[PDB]
This record gives C-alpha cells, sequence and structure tokens, in this order.
C-alpha cells in the first residue's frame, strides 16, 4: 500500500555518555553505544583521517581517526571489519568499518563511539550526544541500519 505509519521507537542507542549502572557502585562510560548487528556498515560522522588501527582485550578491534580540527580524535570499538587504512583521508558518511561483537561480554553486539579533545584516551574524552544532535543524519551519520 502507498501510505503507512507506525509508533515504533526511534534511536538505536543503549549506553549514553556519563554514569554507568553496570559498575559495582560508581563509574562512567566514556562514549556512546549503539544497538547494531554484526555486519552493519559504520561511517565517519565528520571529515577525518585514519591515524591508528589495532586490537585489545576490552575493545576487540579498534579504528582510530583524527578530525581535520588538529585537536579532536575518535575511537570505534567492537568492529568486525575495516573499509579504510591508516593514513587514508575520510569524509562525513564514508564507510570506515563494520560492526561486530569482537570485545563484548554482556548486552549483545553494539558500536562503541568515543570522541576525545587534545589527545587520545578516556582522560581526553568529551560528550558526543550533543555533537551527534547537530549531524546531517543525526546518530544515523554513524550507521547504515
Ligand atoms: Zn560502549
Amino acid at each position: 500500500g502507498s501510505k503507512w505509519e507506525d509508533f515504533f521507537r526511534g534511536s538505536r542507542i543503549t549506553e549514553t555518555f556519563g554514569k554507568y549502572q553496570h559498575s559495582p557502585f560508581d563509574g562512567k562510560h566514556y562514549g556512546i553505544d549503539f544497538a547494531l548487528p554484526k555486519g552493519t556498515p559504520i561511517k565517519a560522522p565528520t571529515n577525518g583521517k585514519v591515524t591508528r588501527i589495532f586490537n585489545n582485550e576490552l575493545g576487540g578491534k579498534v579504528l582510530q581517526i583524527a578530525e581535520d580540527n588538529g585537536e579532536y580524535h575518535q575511537w570505534y570499538l567492537h568492529l568486525d571489519k575495516y573499509n579504510v587504512k591508516v593514513g587514508d583521508r575520510v569524509k562525513a558518511g564514508d564507510i570506515i568499518a563494520y560492526s561486530g561483537n569482537t570485545g563484548i561480554q554482556t548486552t549483545g553486539a553494539h558500536l562503541h563511539f568515543q570522541r576525545m579533545k587534545g589527545g587520545v584516551g578516556n582522560a581526553y574524552a568529551e560528550d558526543p550526544k550533543p555533537f551527534i544532535d547537530q549531524l546531517p543524519d543525526g546518530e544515523r551519520s554513524l550507521y547504515d541500519l
């Protein structure tokens, strides 16, 4: 039929930036988490460049991108696959990688997205929720789902 609507929930988010209830008593989450199945295409939200590619025990596969600002940096955890390589230039809405569950132990497959200012790590992090609320696709600038 040529027209239809339903009331079904928008936004794919799970764990937002700030306090973190899976902690024993106190603690923060340094980014934003999106409920996305394995093989979902992940895109750069902003024009950037790839500046490291690695794995670790808590994150799984990790993509690292610098913004063209000369001061902002980005991490993408739990990935299955990469469409880009270190040194390559990227654009807002360019496919960079694919979602998986390569470092997750509870709450199922999701992208972690984490933005940082002045250096790279949790101590450098800043709140991406209002930074996504300004994007041309909103949070859908991060994912094709
Ligand atoms: Zn996360």
